[PDB]
C-alpha cells in the first residue's frame, strides 16, 4: 500500500521549494494581527498562494499553536461526483515543509460512524482543496511540528439533511478545545466563463456589486444559521465553491449552541483576484474567517 499522499500540486499552486515557500508564508503571516486566538475554526481560500495567500493568513493567523493539536480540513470535491464524505486512504499528506500524519484514532472513529467512503489515491491527489491548507497548516504549527495530527475530509454535494447529519457528527469535536476546523472555500465566481452574472445595480460597480453579495453571505456565516445560509444559496446561486463544508459547519455550530456553548464567527479579510468592471470581466473572491468558542 502507498503510506504518502504526494504534494500533487506543489509548484503549480503554490512554490514547490520548501524553504521559499516557508518565507513566503512567514511574510503573509506577519502582516496579520491576531485578534481571534484560539481559533475553533477557520474559513479559508484554497485558490493559488499568488492569488489568496495574503487573504489565506488572517485565516492561519488566528491558530493558537500552543492549544490546536488536530487539524480537521473539510473541502469540496471538484473532480468526482461524491453525495457524502470521504476519508484518504493514505498516512502521511506531504508538504514542502514538512510532512503531516493523519489522526488514526479519529479517522478509525469516523469510519465506525459508517457515513464516509474512502477516496482512492488518484481522488485524493487530484483534489486541490484541501491540499492548499496543509502548507499554511505546516506553517502556523511549526511551532509544535512533532505534536499534532490532520483529518482530512473531502466534502461531497451534500443534501441539506447530509450537511445536518455530518454537522451533528462533527459538533462533537468541534467542542474540544485541542480540535481545529479548516472549512476550505472561495466565494463568488463571477463572469460567463462560471456562467454566473448576477448584478445588483444599486451597488454600482460590478465589483462593488460582487462585495455585497460576498458580503450578505458571510454575514449570515456570522450570523451562524445555517437556514437562512442555505435559502441565500436557494436565492441568488452565489457561486461559494465549499458550501457544503460551510453548511456542515453551521449545523455543527447550532449543535453547540443548544449544548450551552457560546460562539462568535468572524470574517477579517476580504479580496477578489481582480475587479470586473465590463460583462466580459470574470473574477473570483476570497475571505478569510475565524470562529472562537467560550
Ligand atoms: N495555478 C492553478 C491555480 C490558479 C488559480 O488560483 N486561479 C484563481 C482564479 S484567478 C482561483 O481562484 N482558482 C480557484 C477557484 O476558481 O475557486 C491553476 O492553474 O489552476
Ligand atoms: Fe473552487
Amino acid at each position: 500500500r502507498v503510506v504518502c499522499r504526494e504534494a500533487s500540486h506543489a509548484g503549480s499552486w503554490y512554490t514547490a521549494s520548501g524553504p521559499q515557500l516557508n518565507a513566503q508564508l512567514e511574510g503573509w503571516l506577519s502582516q496579520v494581527q491576531s485578534t481571534k486566538r484560539p481559533a475553533r475554526a477557520i474559513i479559508a481560500p484554497h485558490a493559488g498562494y499568488t492569488y489568496c495567500g495574503s487573504c489565506a493568513a488572517h485565516a492561519y493567523k488566528q491558530v493558537d499553536p500552543s492549544i490546536t493539536r488536530r487539524i480537521f480540513i473539510l473541502g469540496p470535491s471538484h473532480h468526482v461526483p461524491l453525495s457524502r464524505c470521504a476519508l484518504s486512504s493514505v498516512d502521511i499528506y506531504r508538504t514542502p515543509l514538512y510532512d503531516l500524519r493523519i489522526d488514526q484514532k479519529i479517522y478509525g472513529e469516523l469510519w465506525k460512524t459508517g457515513m464516509f467512503e474512502r477516496m482512492s489515491l488518484q481522488t485524493d491527489e487530484d483534489e486541490h482543496s484541501i491540499e492548499m491548507h496543509l502548507p499554511y497548516t505546516a506553517k502556523a504549527m511549526e511551532s509544535h511540528k512533532d505534536e499534532f495530527t490532520i483529518i482530512p475530509v473531502l466534502v461531497g454535494a451534500l443534501s441539506e439533511s447530509k450537511e445536518q447529519e455530518f454537522g451533528k457528527l462533527f459538533s462533537k469535536y468541534l467542542a474540544d478545545p485541542s480540535n481545529l476546523f479548516v472549512v476550505s472555500s472561495d466565494f463568488c465566481h463571477w463572469g460567463q466563463r462560471f456562467r454566473y452574472s448576477y448584478y445588483d445595480e444599486s451597488q454600482g460597480e460590478i465589483y462593488r456589486s460582487i462585495e455585497h453579495l460576498d458580503k450578505m453571505g458571510m454575514s449570515i456565516i456570522e450570523q451562524l444559521d445555517p437556514v437562512s445560509f442555505s435559502n441565500y444559496l436557494k436565492k441568488y446561486h452565489n457561486t461559494i465553491c465549499g458550501r457544503h463544508p460551510i453548511g456542515v459547519l453551521l449545523n455543527a455550530i447550532t449543535e453547540l449552541q443548544k449544548n450551552g456553548m457560546n460562539m462568535s464567527f468572524s470574517f477579517l479579510n476580504y479580496a477578489q483576484s481582480s475587479q470586473c468592471r465590463n460583462w466580459q470581466d470574470s473574477s473570483v473572491s476570497y475571505a478569510a474567517g475565524a470562529l472562537t468558542v467560550h
